[PDB]
């Protein structure tokens, strides 16, 4: 009828793969906010446009790194402000940002544990990450809900799921870490993560997650992208 009724178009700028400069890259913040916005766009409150930029060949923002969220000409540049903007200013946002301090505290600092483990093979560092995943598993088991705070995705899921994927992919490649099979509720959560469009649409390829850490550790293009999705147990 009228442009007056158009749902808002949100643009998310994300970092490109450091292998080909075109595929989505492996930034956890990009994936988290890609996932939040995808869920909101599924709910048809918004339109989502995802723009990939090659940070060493960029085609307004100056010194700020992706992600950057553009809402009708207004550019949100700091990650904490992107969250706040999604929660407060984008329709659907308040429902996505569930209040659950228990869950916030549960998942806090998970990523630095992965980082420290990757430095080199160290079982003590491996087991520190494993203890945290046990806590998450035991939360999930106690709640018996599909996701962290219930049967619907929230903000905390979009933060957790991308880190579980870097743990699986980079954990295994660099230091032969695997998430053990007795973490039944956690494996069931990942099983569902792989069935989720927001996840699979935003998930970088394995090669890009790996390359991401290789550059971080300064080690060393035709490898066809593949995606780790297997579950080592029956569900
Ligand atoms: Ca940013």
């Amino acid at each position: 009828g009228s442009s007056k009724f158009d749902v808002p178009e949100i643009e998310l700028i994300i970092k490109a793969s450091t292998i080909d400069g075109r595929r989505k890259g492996a930034c956890l913040f990009c994936q988290e906010y890609f996932m939040d916005l995808y869920l909101l766009a599924e709910l048809k409150t918004i339109s989502l446009k995802v723009t990939t930029v090659d940070m060493q060949k960029p085609p307004n923002f100056e010194a700020t790194h992706p992600p950057i969220l553009i809402d009708n000409g207004l550019a949100i540049l700091e990650n904490e402000k992107i969250e706040r903007h999604i929660m407060k200013n984008i329709p659907g946002g308040y429902n996505l940002f569930v209040q659950d301090k228990e869950v916030a505290t549960l998942i806090e600092n998970l990523y630095v544990k992965l980082k420290l483990m990757l430095v080199k093979k160290d079982e003590a560092k491996n087991n520190a990450l494993l203890s945290h995943l046990r806590k998450i598993n035991d939360h999930l088991s106690a709640r018996n809900t599909r996701f962290l705070t219930g049967d619907t995705m929230c903000c905390f899921d979009c933060e957790l799921m991308p880190r579980l994927q870097h743990i699986r992919v980079a954990g295994k490649y660099f230091v032969d870490f695997e998430i053990p099979t007795h973490l039944t509720a956690l494996w069931r959560y990942m099983y569902h993560m792989y069935q989720l469009d927001a996840f699979t649409q935003s998930c970088p390829a394995d090669q890009d997650i790996i390359n991401h850490y290789k550059l971080q550790q300064s080690l060393k293009e035709l490898e066809t992208p593949t995606f780790t999705t297997y579950i080592p147990i029956d569900i």
